[PDB]
DNA sequence: TGCATCCGTGAGTCGGGTAATAACGGCCTGTACGCGTCCGTTTCCGGCACCCCAAATGAACCGTCCCTGGCTCCAAGGTGAACTCTGGGCGACGAGTGTT
């Protein structure tokens, strides 16, 4: 009912993240978006999979949308130094510690 | 000297075939046929006098059609760098829109 990659913590319950502690708010897209990375951290996700679950299969708009959130999510996520999303150049992207 | 009295030519065109009587032995021969026998022919069994005849049994044998040897001198595989897209990554900006 409570996850937690690393420093950051998710509830579900109540649907929120803090990192360090500290509440961070995100939209209901990002939130989605983090929870989907929590839940598989460890392994790579690669773009047809994130459109494919996070956004609906329906969905057939540009993908630099979701490069787009990736970055928003990178701003306020990946501000410590310890770096927590990894991008694979053609492969996509990992939620893992460095 | 008429005069009847024959007497001699017509008259065209492209399914078959229908019969009688006393005749009877006996001899001759004649041409055709049917017998028994003998001789020219001819045709092969195996022999030479040898006719030799020959494909098969030793050579070379030399040119040549295959092996081995070395040699290149080059054009293809290996070693560079850039760049013009090619693709992804980053970022900002704007109204249609979840809500009391």
């Amino acid at each position: 009912v409570r996850l937690t990659f690393a420093d950051i913590e998710l509830d579900e319950e109540t649907h929120e993240v803090w990192k360090a502690g500290q509440p961070v708010s995100l939209s209901p897209t990002e939130f989605t978006l983090l929870r989907y990375f929590v839940i598989n951290a460890g392994t790579v996700l690669s773009k047809p999979k994130i459109l494919d679950h996070v956004w609906r299969y329906d969905f057939g708009g540009d993908v630099n949308v979701v490069e787009s959130y990736v970055s928003y999510l990178r701003r306020k996520i990946d501000t410590g130094e310890k770096r927590l999303l990894h991008t694979l150049r053609g492969v996509g992207y990992v939620l893992r510690e460095p």
